[PDB]
């Protein structure tokens, strides 16, 4: 093997930095990016902590679809990464960059990186160390004839140089399966038996009216686990917003893939980080985001979104790492062969771990995700493992039966948890209905007990002197994106905000001039403690939270833990059990 270029793991894991080139203006023989970003300008706003787990990842978005304008452009961003000079140290220190290579099938007629050779990428991994790897992302909708054959080849040049080769695609029209060898073309399933340790696969949720999000996510695990993709991930989309109709936050009505660019900007910011607990919660180390105006930031500023739920997630993950490939295959107890395609797709999961068709959340923890590969790969190698064709997974009820003997209950309540070692991962898992959801989570005899509106989050780890206590419920007001439409005939009726409007809506009106929800009440109550907890170590989102209410019961040997805020927010209670 190649040395690698760069670690990805569970303890190196990895957040996409994604730069979308402006071809507007690259008519205009300017290269710059939508939104405003520049690439040294949001390298170096990338917080220092994060610098070695974070790349850059170039997008030729709308560059002119000819021969030339994407090398052109990407020899030109290669040779900024390269010649960056630290101005603190003087030093020179290459920007490490991802290029997207392949997407929407590489058809000429839908991306100028057609025209971009796999000979090519090889002269760019031996002329730039600082390229650690290559991305394809989005062609489950145009399979293209040869895009097995090309993946192969990307993998393969991948590896002769120590890079990585990111493939971000979701299971519609059994995308995933397919690309294993499914339909018989078979040479990435073989390409991947030699070079697995240079491949990292994620799911790519935008699709959400196709509902593939738990299948596509249970096969990301399972070709991890094993050891068909060297790390797994996820792409997480608030265009899944539009995809599936929605409008006004918890408003009535569907309008339909009809006001894009209002309906991207609307997905509440929390909720991304509920979408990238199903990520670390089940091994997976790799995060990637769109649409990057809302999600990151514009002009080399972070939004708040990136601020306030994305950056904070991920310096948890730093933090606490992800399960190992060991401790995930340990706590497996039900691994699928199969081809979800043939089984309703993310039906097979609905009222099992999720609420309905359409969502990126879980409704419990129970199972976590149950990993699956392909039926056109092999179990030899790799618990039982269970055919998806077994009468255990024949209907939703059986389903359940089957896994409840092998997963145990072990909460209670109508809210999504999850633990890990002496962790409980909460959220509510509500999509667009303001319901609040309870539960009861136990560490060892101490009871918890939570109630959570929607869009938030919470991680409870009990630690020798009490609890920490991590929650996000960041959530700000979008109506003024939906004004003048009280019903969703109107609303669908609007004028277009267009992508123009959109970036310029982030920089006057999220940027700055924030319209900030209201603050909301979250409640801890915890049942088996000697004496009023103290409070430490308290911060959050600047002017988010109320302080902590603390009501402690002696008599009952209990505490009710009021919160009211909307954002992130830490603490830690110091208390010893009754
Ligand atoms: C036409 C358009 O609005 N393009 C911008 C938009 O692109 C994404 C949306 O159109 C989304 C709707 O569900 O569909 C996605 O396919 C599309 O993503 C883009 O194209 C695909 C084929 C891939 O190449 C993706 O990597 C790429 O983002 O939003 C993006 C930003 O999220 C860009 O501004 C597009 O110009």
């Amino acid at each position: 093997e190649v040395d690698k270029r760069r670690e990805i793991n569970n303890e190196h894991p990895l957040l996409m930095m994604p730069l979308y080139a402006n071809g507007e203006e690259f008519n205009q023989g300017k290269y710059t990016f939508w939104g405003g970003d520049t690439l040294t300008g949001k390298w170096e706003n990338i917080p220092d902590d994060l610098k070695p787990y974070t790349v850059i990842q170039l997008h030729p978005d709308d560059l002119p679809k000819r021969d030339g304008a994407a090398r052109d452009f990407y020899e030109h961003m290669l040779e900024e990464a390269a010649k960056y000079v630290n101005p603190k140290t003087g030093k020179n220190e290459p920007i490490p960059v991802i290029l997207t290579v392949y997407t929407a099938g590489n058809m000429p007629y839908y991306t100028s990186a057609h025209w971009l050779s796999t000979s090519w990428i090889d002269k760019m991994y031996q002329k730039y160390p600082n390229l650690h790897g290559i991305f394809s992302t989005e062609s489950y909708w145009i399979w293209a004839n040869d895009i097995e054959n090309k993946a192969a080849d990307y993998l393969k040049v991948s590896a002769k140089n120590g890079g990585y080769f990111i493939w971000a695609e979701q299971n519609v029209g059994s995308a995933i399966e397919k690309a294993f060898g499914k339909n018989g073309k078979i040479a990435f399933q073989k390409s991947v038996d030699k070079y697995w340790k240079n491949l990292i696969f994620m799911f790519k949720n935008t699709p959400a009216a196709e509902g593939n999000d738990s299948t596509t996510e249970s096969y990301m695990k399972g070709l991890w686990l094993s050891n068909h993709t060297y790390q797994w991930g996820g792409l997480m989309d608030t265009w899944k917003w539009y995809e599936t109709g929605k409008w006004k936050l918890f408003a009535s009505g569907n309008i339909g893939k009809s006001q894009g660019d209002r309906q991207w900007l609307t997905e509440p910011e929390s909720m991304l980080g509920e979408e990238a607990l199903g990520v670390y919660l089940n091994g997976g180390v790799v995060y990637n985001f769109e649409h990057p105006a809302y999600t990151y930031g514009v002009n080399n500023k972070e939004s708040l979104l990136f601020s306030e739920v994305i950056k904070e997630f991920f310096r948890y993950v730093i933090a606490h790492p992800a399960p190992s490939k060991e401790k995930v295959l340990e706590d497996t107890k039900v691994f699928i062969h199969g081809d979800y395609s043939n089984k309703g797709n993310g039906k097979f999961f609905v009222n099992v771990n999720t609420d309905r068709e359409q969502t990126p959340l879980y409704m419990t923890g129970r199972y976590n995700v149950i990993p699956a590969i392909p039926g056109v790969l092999k179990t030899d190698k790799l618990i039982q493992i269970k055919e998806i064709t077994s009468p255990e997974f024949s209907s939703t009820q059986a389903r359940k039966e089957y896994l409840n003997k092998l997963y145990p209950m072990n909460y209670e309540g109508d809210i999504f948890a999850q633990k890990l070692d002496n962790r409980w991962f909460v959220y509510n898992y509500k999509v667009n209905e303001n319901v609040k959801q309870t539960g009861k989570l136990k560490f060892n005899s101490l009871e918890m007990n939570v109630e959570f509106e929607p869009h938030t989050y919470g991680i409870f780890e009990r630690i020798s002197n009490g609890l920490k206590v991590n929650l996000n419920n960041f959530r700000t007001n979008k109506d003024s994106l939906w004004s003048n439409a009280q019903d969703a005939n109107q609303a669908k009726k609007l004028p277009q905000l267009t992508k123009k409007g959109a970036i310029k809506w982030i920089e006057e009106h999220y940027i700055k001039d924030t319209q900030f929800g209201e603050k909301r009440v979250t409640k801890i109550v915890l049942r088996g403690i000697d004496k009023l907890p103290t409070i430490h170590s308290l911060s959050g989102t600047n002017n988010s939270y109320d302080q902590p209410s603390l009501n402690f019961d002696q008599k009952n040997h209990m505490v009710t833990i009021t919160i009211n805020s909307n954002g992130n927010l830490e603490f830690e209670l110091h208390f010893l059990e009754h």
